[PDB]
């Protein structure tokens, strides 16, 4: 799959995009205001996640810390980043099948919009100011919303037994941004695609 993405917010953002146990292309990038980064992602992708970091300082040997989903130091992310970050998450080519959506399960830093660029399904956005309204006890100093299993864990916020329900700070971010996943056992919002789709994600995309 081809993945475009996008920076439309007026401030530099490093973009980011690994499996976890491996980079995603060349797994980070920083993108100024308005600048692009195409990717292509193995068909058969398990588990990807494309996202934003914030105020990042590197050094020429791409080392150094990000206020928001640093991924140990690096620029060329290979693990997954620490929260809080808005997600884009995808499986490809499973069963014939592309699945996407967007995530507020390890809280919020930018706004996006993760949509398809061919044809057979529909994209998914959280656009809203999750930071201004942000709790004060979610309120992370470093920018953006933490989600409340960072916070506070407890089984009930981190659904540890597999068993939980929504609370309070899983419905703020739910009423904000209906169309992404809220806490572990929400009801997805997950999106159907059909296999070897392409997509776009947009950083601030009503910016
Ligand atoms: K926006």
């Amino acid at each position: 799959a081809t993945f475009e993405i996008v920076n439309r917010c007026s401030y530099t953002v490093w973009a980011a995009a690994s499996k976890g146990d491996a980079a995603l292309d060349a797994g980070g990038r920083q993108l100024n205001s308005g600048e692009s980064w195409t990717i292509n992602v193995e068909p058969g992708t398990k588990g990807g996640k494309i996202w934003a970091r914030t105020d990042c300082y590197f050094d020429d040997s791409g080392s150094g810390i990000c206020k928001t989903g640093d991924c140990g130091g690096l620029l060329r992310c290979k693990r997954f980043g620490r929260p809080p970050t808005t997600l884009a998450e995808f499986s490809l080519n499973q069963y014939g099948k592309d699945y996407i959506d967007i995530s507020n399960i390890k809280g919020f830093n930018v706004p996006m919009d993760f949509s398809p660029t061919t044809r057979g399904c529909r994209g998914v956005r959280c656009a809203a100011d999750i930071v201004g309204q942000c709790p004060a006890k979610l309120k992370a100093p470093g920018g953006g919303c933490n989600d409340a299993c960072t916070v506070f864990q407890t089984s009930e916020y981190c659904c540890t037994t597999g068993k939980c329900g929504p609370t309070e700070y899983s419905r703020f971010f739910k009423r904000l941004c209906p169309d992404a996943f809220s806490y572990v056992l929400d009801k997805p919002t997950t999106v159907t695609c059909p296999g070897s789709s392409n997509y776009r994600v947009t950083f601030c995309p009503t910016a």
